């Protein structure tokens, strides 16, 4: 299991619609997302508590497998145009990150061969804190 995530209502519409995809049927992260969405806890994207990594936001982070830090920008699929410095939220690394907060950490183990290891370290830029409630 993964702790609960903290998501704004729009992202938590968009991210429904998806994993609706076909081009996702019977992914591992894609059935993971949809039943931690069920789950999650959802907010307007002003009520967005500071330090939760949220879609764009601009995080520093540790493997916890290896101790390796990174710097990565969470973005859709259609904006994930550079893999050295964003990470697409489809990607096991990006969903397990998504709505954690800055010091938690994750130890997330999925059948069909995933598995994530990380501590949020830094939460460098989020939309929400920033204003961009993109809306
Ligand atoms: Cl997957």
């Amino acid at each position: 299991s993964r702790p609960t995530i903290i998501i704004n209502d729009l992202d938590a519409e968009r991210i429904d619609i998806l994993l609706e995809q076909p081009a996702y049927a019977g992914l591992p992260i894609a059935d993971a997302l949809n039943a931690e969405l069920d789950r999650a806890q959802m907010c307007s994207p002003e009520e967005m508590p500071h330090d939760v990594v949220t879609m764009n936001s601009r995080v520093k982070f540790r493997n916890l497998s290896d101790g390796e830090v990174r710097v990565r920008t969470l973005v859709y699929p259609a904006k994930m145009t550079d893999s050295n410095t964003q990470l697409s939220v489809m990607a096991p690394v990006g969903a397990a990150l998504l709505g954690l907060r800055v010091g938690d950490s994750i130890h997330w183990e999925l059948p069909g061969g995933v598995a994530t290891h990380l501590e949020v370290l830094e939460l460098e830029y989020q939309p929400e804190a920033a204003g961009d409630y993109l809306l």
